[PDB]
DNA sequence: GTTCGGTGTC
DNA sequence: GACACGAAC
C-alpha cells in the first residue's frame, strides 16, 4: 500500500547506513524504500527487501529479496538500517477486524513480541521486529499511525522504545490520500536514550521537521504536544480523575442478550442511549440510536450506576471534551461514566460548562492532535478541575 | 470490566 | 467533511 513520494524523501532524509550497511524494507513489495535510499546515498550497501506475497514481492536485480512473513523471520545478520512503510491492522475475526490468520499464527506473534498487549496491531508487532533486527546503534525510520502516541495498547511498545535506545517522532497527520489515518514517522536509534518531538511543515520541496519538545528521561511516558498554556492550565486543578471513578458503558452485546430488552419501542420502556445521544450540556432521551429498548429501571442490573444521575463524557467525537449530567439515569451503550469519589463536593452545571468550554477544547486538541478520533480515558482522567466546579474535602 | 479502528457510513 | 460496536483480552 503506497507511501507519498514526499514522504519516503523526508523518511531518507532522516535514514543513514554506514558504507557497506544492511539496509533492509520489510513488506517492501517493490521496495520503493530501497530504491530511493539508493538513489540518495549511493549503491555501496547491501540492499534486502522482505516480503510475504509472492505476487507483490518485485525487487530490482541489485537487491535481495526474501519471501517470508517478516514478523517470524531470523535473518543470519542484524541491520544498519530497518526502513519503510510497515503494514497496519488488528489480527482478529474478519466480520470486524482486517488482518485474517489462522489462531496458532496469533499464537507465534505473541510468543514472538514482548510489546503485544490488548488487540495490538501489526504495526506494534513490526516495530518489536524492526528493532530487536538492528545492530547497536542501528537506525529504524518507520511511518506509522500516530495512535501509539496516546493507547495503553502500546504502553510496552513505548516502554520497550524508551528502553532500547533513542526515539524521534515527527508528527505528520493524515498524510495519505486513501487512509483514515494519522500518521508520524519514527526514527529509532539503537543506542543512547530519550525523546524528541517534532512537528513538520510540509512545502513543494518536501517536509521540514520542525522541533517541539526534548525528555531526555523519557520512560514510556503518553506522548503529547505540551506547551506553557497546558502546563499552566494542568497546574490550575485537580484532574478530573481525582475527583471522580470513571466506568465505561455496558457494551453492545451485554444489553442484546438482556432479557428486559426490547428491538422495538413499547409501553414503559425507553431508548439505549449512544455517543448519539450525548450532547454539550445535554441528553437527547427521546432518540433511539442503538435499535435497543427498554425499562429505565432494569438498566442498574447491567451497571448499577446506572440508577443514579450522573455526569457522562463522550468518548467518539473526536479530540474534543463533550459531556452532560444524565438527570434522569438512562441505560447508556456508550461513553464515560463519572462517579464522584467519597468526600467530593459538585456543582454539576457548572463542572459541565467548563468541560463543554473553548478552553477546555483547545486544550485537548493542542495535547492529542488527531491522533485517535476519540477522547481516551488518559485523556480525560488528566483534564483540569478548580474549586469552581469541584472540591475534593 | 473496557479497548480500538490503512475506521464506517452518511 | 460530519459524526460517529463488538471481538479482543
Ligand atoms: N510497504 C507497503 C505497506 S505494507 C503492504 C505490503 O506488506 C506486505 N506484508 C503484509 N504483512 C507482511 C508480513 N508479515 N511480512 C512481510 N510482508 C508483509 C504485503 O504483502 C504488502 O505488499
Amino acid at each position: 500500500v503506497e507511501t507519498p513520494p514526499e514522504v519516503v524523501d523526508f523518511m531518507v532524509s532522516l535514514a543513514e547506513a554506514p558504507r557497506g550497511g544492511r539496509v533492509l524494507e520489510p513488506a517492501c513489495a517493490h521496495g520503493p524504500f530501497l530504491r530511493a535510499f539508493r538513489e540518495a546515498h549511493g549503491t555501496a550497501y547491501r540492499f534486502v527487501g522482505v516480503e510475504i506475497d509472492p505476487k507483490a514481492l518485485d525487487l530490482p536485480p541489485w537487491a535481495e529479496g526474501i519471501l517470508a512473513d517478516f514478523l517470524l523471520w531470523e535473518p543470519g545478520e542484524a541491520f544498519d538500517l530497518i526502513l519503510g512503510n510497515p503494514p497496519y491492522g488488528i489480527v482478529g475475526e474478519a466480520s470486524k477486524y482486517p488482518i485474517h490468520v489462522f489462531k496458532a499464527v496469533k499464537d507465534l506473534y505473541k510468543k514472538a513480541f514482548s510489546t503485544w498487549k490488548g488487540k495490538y496491531n501489526l504495526y506494534g508487532a513490526f516495530l518489536e521486529k524492526a528493532v530487536r533486527l538492528l545492530k547497536p546503534g542501528g537506525v529504524l525510520v518507520f511511518v506509522v499511525p500516530a495512535t501509539w502516541l496516546v493507547l495503553e495498547d502500546f504502553a510496552l511498545l513505548r516502554e520497550f522504545l524508551a528502553r532500547e535506545g533513542k526515539t524521534s517522532v515527527y508528527y505528520l497527520g493524515e498524510v495519505f490520500p486513501q487512509k483514515k489515518v494519522s500518521a508520524v514517522v519514527i526514527r529509532f536509534q539503537k543506542s543512547g536514550k530519550g525523546l524528541s518531538l517534532w512537528d513538520t511543515q510540509e512545502s513543494e520541496s518536501g517536509f521540514t521537521p520542525i522541533l517541539w519538545a526534548e525528555y531526555p528521561h523519557w520512560e514510556g511516558e503518553i506522548i503529547r504536544f505540551e506547551t506553557e498554556e497546558t502546563r499552566k492550565l494542568e497546574i490550575s486543578g485537580m484532574p478530573l480523575g481525582d475527583l471522580f471513578h470513571i466506568r465505561f458503558a455496558a457494551r453492545s452485546p451485554e444489553f442484546k442478550k438482556h432479557p428486559a430488552v426490547r428491538k422495538e419501542p413499547g409501553p414503559g420502556l425507553v431508548p439505549v442511549l449512544t455517543g448519539r445521544n450525548l450532547k454539550p450540556g445535554w441528553v437527547d432521551y427521546e432518540k433511539n440510536h442503538s435499535g435497543l429498548w427498554m425499562p429505565k429501571e432494569r438498566a442498574k442490573e447491567l451497571r448499577d450506576f446506572y440508577a443514579t444521575p450522573h455526569l457522562v463524557v463522550a468518548h467518539t467525537k473526536g479530540t474534543r471534551v463533550v459531556a452532560a449530567w444524565d438527570e434522569r439515569a438512562y441505560p447508556w451503550r456508550e461513553e464515560f461514566h463519572l462517579l464522584p469519589k467519597e468526600g467530593v463536593r459538585l456543582d454539576p452545571s457548572s463542572l459541565v460548562q467548563w468541560l463543554n468550554s473553548e478552553a477546555m477544547q483547545k486544550h485537548v486538541r493542542t495535547l492529542y492532535r488527531d491522533f485517535v478520533p476519540h477522547l481516551t480515558l488518559r485523556m480525560l482522567e488528566r483534564l483540569p478541575v478548580r474549586r469552581e466546579y469541584g472540591f475534593h474535602t
